[PDB]
């Protein structure tokens, strides 16, 4: 896209306030952003904030969102789906002209952990140059197994093609395929998708803490077999619904756009790799590590 | 081959008649028809009765299903395998010669929503080229949910490949993979895999109903990644079993002929696409489209 | 690998021994050892104990294990990675250099159909070359099924890809697909991973009989979706967690590494054949038979 050429909108945070016990709002931008995607391997993302996947959104089960998507792409015109919500896709997930604003309106009525993503045919080409992300809403009640976690983290696992190219987006392998990990609490990480940051920097926990992740794979093709290694997980459940309820799981599939919430003891200090079990995918970049010390710091 | 030059078989429509309060008849036919599977694409398939994917069929749990095949291939066998019931493979499953028929009787003792595809080697050669479809069991006690269940539809999802060709059945990505409807009601769309008709004669429902899908992914190989745009779905009962039973799950993982019964709120007029979230599957044809309106009429 | 070329190291037998109430020692190898994986096909793999995949494992719920890995590889190292057990990766599933022995202890205390496999990096590579395997850990409490079990088996999917060929490994379509069966009483079947065993010689049952199988999809890349021809299940328990309760499924599906324990009833004499419904696996050798007669013996 010769409008695209030269093109690096830095990133910009979200924004996000409380306006109602039930109503938040949420401001968004659409923006062109070089990613570090592998080493040496730069991908000019098409992005929501200048991350991708983008920047985590909680809300509380319940809550209606009052988004706006401000479009800085110079040239395209991009949109937004989150998968939490009951809307009218037609109306409310229709598209942004480049810089201009749109404010559409929705509930979050169901808990878990949701892919949200552009909606602008092709879909495919918007999700795959990394327009994805992952909204969390809260459930009222709770999880059953609360009180037992003592530690919590985000991740999502996407994949990355040639650059903007429809052919391999639609019938080749991927490139790469990354995990990337979004802060809930501040000191946690907040990184882009990519080969190496979560091996470098691993996650952080302390002997014989059960962890929480929250984990989505967003695709934009594969599904994925989600595993920790070194423990099994005591409880899962499947899309973040506290009544969707398995127990002791060595691996959990998970289709594109799909989520869990997944934990899990970790008993001994050491590294531990966390992994999608399909190997093809873990060797083109999918491997996060947590590192267990006695103190929890590095 | 040869014998299926210049061949297309006029569809013949399922026949169908209750026997007995736990007994019923089903006659189908193996035949060679012409179908559009994309614009301007004409595929020759092998089909049940002129339909790909076949036509549907609809018994009680604990019917027992007298089953007849007449082969109206010139050259090639078929035979029929349904997922619903229990039989030996080598002696119910087994081969009509061109021109002849076979009749076969089983019971179907499972609720739920059922593969059925020809079985004679190579079965992916028999799949691939369109012998599949879709047999729903209902449940003696119904689902939990069924009054709150205001419209319900049928849909399948397949792949097509390069014509009759095993190596890119074996070792090459589907040329398209499509959504298809089999009526349940009267009035109900009654439509062949392609990637167009679910799009420009999108499915109707009315504002604030709640949708129920019987759903199954034919293959012959990918497994699904079951999405409906702008709701969550309420409950999931995996394969169709009443006891298999989600919450709030955005999107439904389904193997190759796995099946479910989905159900979720549309809470707003507009148009909710319908996809397979394996979004290089999606853009190759596997976007459906149901429209919402006022009035629930187009 | 040069100091590969001829080398065929003849299979060791599995060493166990229980040490106390809760202790168990195993004694394995890595070794290098041609598997004809098709009809004049042979894979110089690597292996424990000279199988692919490895042997089987049994163990009780909280039984500790002090495994032993001896490593004959002239030249590779290798190393054992249990999904049955919590451990620190990085101090318990290290490396064991050629001509050495490790021991290392860890408990299992989840039930379940778990993989283990090589977790030397590039464990894809260790993977794809063989070395992968199933650990069983039965419930301390059983399955509430238990009792009406009449006959078991346990069946392992496993791909095979152009010989230690990495590029193949992370980007290929997998050459064969296969099941293999490892014994879990005097008499049952143990083979390896192939195209036509598990065809020529089916697994045995009688006409009524109630067969659970033990099964594990241990990729390397590939998800599974698991079927028996002729039968529906009557009972799935996702990784063999009594718990992950599912009733009724045509067809399980396996994550890569994904265990179950399945249970079907075969209600008439023949054979049954037993396929991943991803057909283009199934066609590439991911079928097995079960054969069926009035007395259970061939
Ligand atoms: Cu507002
Ligand atoms: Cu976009
Ligand atoms: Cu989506
Ligand atoms: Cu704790
Ligand atoms: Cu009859
Ligand atoms: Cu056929
Ligand atoms: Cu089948
Ligand atoms: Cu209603
Ligand atoms: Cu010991
Ligand atoms: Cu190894
Ligand atoms: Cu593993
Ligand atoms: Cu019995």
């Amino acid at each position: 896209i010769a409008a695209h050429k030269g093109v690096n909108q830095a990133p910009v945070p979200l924004k996000m306030e409380r306006v109602g016990p039930h109503d938040v709002h949420i401001e968004m931008t659409a923006q062109i952003t070089d990613i570090e995607i592998d080493k040496g391997k730069i991908y000019k993302a098409w992005t929501f904030n200048g991350q991708a996947p983008g920047p985590l959104v909680v809300v509380n089960e319940g809550d209606t969102i009052h988004f706006t998507l401000k479009n800085m792409d110079p040239v395209v015109p991009h949109s937004m789906d989150f998968h939490a919500v009951h809307a009218s896709p037609s109306k409310d997930f229709i598209d942004v002209m480049p810089n201009k604003s749109g404010t559409f309106t929705y509930p979050a009525n169901k808990p878990g952990v949701f892919m949200y993503h552009a909606g602008t045919k092709p879909v495919l080409q918007h999700i795959a140059n990394g327009m994805h992300g992952v909204i969390i809403v809260k459930p009222k009640n709770g999880y059953p197994t609360d009180k037992e976690v003592d530690r919590e983290y985000v991740l999502i696992q996407n994949e990355w093609y040639k650059y903007n190219d429809m052919n391999d987006f639609q019938n080749g392998v991927p490139s790469y395929v990354v995990f990337s990990s979004k802060a809930l609490k501040p000191g946690d990480p907040n990184t882009n998708g990519d080969t190496f940051t979560l091996k470098e920097k691993p996650l952080l926990a302390k002997v014989g803490e059960k962890i929480r992740l929250y984990i989505n794979n967003v695709g934009p093709n594969e599904v994925s077999s989600f595993h920790v290694v070194g423990t099994v997980f005591d409880d899962v459940y499947l899309d973040g619904n506290p009544n969707n309820h398995l127990q002791g799981m060595q691996t959990v599939m998970l289709p594109a756009s799909g989520g869990a919430v997944v934990e899990f003891t970790v008993t001994r200090p050491g590294t531990y790799p966390i992994v999608t079990h399909q190997f093809n995918h873990a060797q083109k970049g999918a491997v996060a590590m947590l590192k267990v010390t006695e103190t929890g710091e590095d």
